[PDB]
Order: C-alpha cells, then structure tokens, then sequence
C-alpha cells in the first residue's frame, strides 16, 4: 500500500491524532490513519483507508472554513483551521486542524499529514495559539518520522531492483542502482541521526 512504509509501521503508535494522505490519487485518500485518530472519530482502519477525510463534515460545518482547506490542498500550502466536525455517533466536536505537506529530497509534495486537537468548544486567544503550537510540534515530529519511513521504503524498493537486475544479469543496471542505494543509505543515516 502507499502507506506500508509508515508509514503504518513508523506512525500509527505515535499517541497523536493524525492522517496522511496521497494527494496523487484519486480524491486525495487517507492512506494511514493514527490510532487515536480512529479512537476520536470512532471509525475503524477498515472504514477510512481509502476514503477522503471530508466524511468527519456535518450539518454545522462553516462551508467557508473547508474552502481554506481546499485552497491550501491546491496551493501545496500549510493551513490550521477549526471547523466543526462529528464522530460516528453523530456527537458533535471542534476540530483544530493543522495541514502540512510531506515533501521528498527533490522537494515535490508526497503526502499531506494532517493533525487534529479535539475540543468541546471553539477556543480562541492563548488557548488557541497554545493549541496551535502543540498541533504545529506534532506535525514535525510527524514530518520526520515519515520522511525517514519514506527513505527505508525507497532503500527496499532499489534493493529488490538490484536483485532483479542481478538475476537477469543487467551488471551496467546493477551499477547504477546501486550508486543509487548508497545515496539512499547516506540519506536514512543522516536523518535518524537527527531524530536520535
Ligand atoms: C491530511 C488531511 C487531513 C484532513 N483531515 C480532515 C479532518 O480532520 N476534518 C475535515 O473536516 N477535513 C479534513 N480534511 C479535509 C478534506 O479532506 C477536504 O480537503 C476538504 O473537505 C475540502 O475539499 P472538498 O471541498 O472537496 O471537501 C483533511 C484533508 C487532508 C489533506
Ligand atoms: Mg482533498
């Protein structure tokens, strides 16, 4: 899946309220999903993976609110916003609402994260920029834990290619692939250092 490096692995026992999404597919799916995130909306993995996030959406949500969502998704830009949303019950909650870009080493967005603080009310003033800050924290913590799932994903892609062209014999292949490789480890090295 587009979320087995995770990310799955890497991300979904970070106890923090988060999706990714592959805005090159269609409809801009949730491929991981927290699982906290899950014990929030009380929705199973089963019921989100695959589907766009907009499902969280009600009766009372500021329509205006979800076209700044809209326009940073299209724009490639970061957003936080708090917009009304609803569980599986139908229970109403505020959802505070950080958006973010995951880009690779070329710096193309990959993947969108999506942090969510849950509240009974819509919080303004220090309560607010407090709950910003927390939310913005988690999305980097996120942001690098991904990026080096990422990395140890694309190391196992090259090395199945490497055996491949190794198998069939294609050594002008097998150089550059793994010229390739040690990039990608030197990449992996240096990032988990920083987050060690
Ligand atoms: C990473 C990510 C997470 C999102 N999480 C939520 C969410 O928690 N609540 C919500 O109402 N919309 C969420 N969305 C927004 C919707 O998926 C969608 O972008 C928004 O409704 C605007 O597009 P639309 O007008 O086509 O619905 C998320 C989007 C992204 C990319
Ligand atoms: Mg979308």
């Amino acid at each position: 899946g587009p979320g087995s490096g995770f990310l799955a692995a890497a991300l979904e026992r970070i106890e923090k309220n988060f999706v990714i999404t592959d805005p090159r597919l269609p409809d801009n799916p949730i491929i991981f999903a927290s699982d906290s995130f899950l014990q929030l909306t009380e929705y199973s993995r089963e019921e989100i993976l695959g589907r766009n996030a907009r499902f969280l959406q009600g009766p009372e949500t500021d329509r205006a609110t979800v076209r700044k969502i809209r326009d940073a998704i299209d724009n490639q830009t970061e957003v936080t916003v708090q917009l009304i949303n609803y569980t599986k019950s139908g229970k109403k909650f505020w959802n505070l609402f950080h958006l973010q870009p995951m880009r690779d080493q070329k710096g193309d967005v990959q993947y969108f994260i999506g942090v969510q603080l849950d509240g009974t009310e819509h919080v303004r003033d220090a309560a607010e920029r407090e709950a910003v800050m927390l939310i913005k924290k988690t999305a980097e913590e996120i942001d690098l834990a991904a990026k080096l799932a990422a990395l140890k994903a694309a190391i196992e892609a090259i090395i199945k290619r490497i055996e491949e062209a190794e198998k069939n014999g294609d050594e002008d292949k097998v150089k550059e692939l793994r010229e390739k490789l040690d990039k990608l480890r030197k990449a992996y090295d240096r990032l988990e250092l920083i987050i060690r």
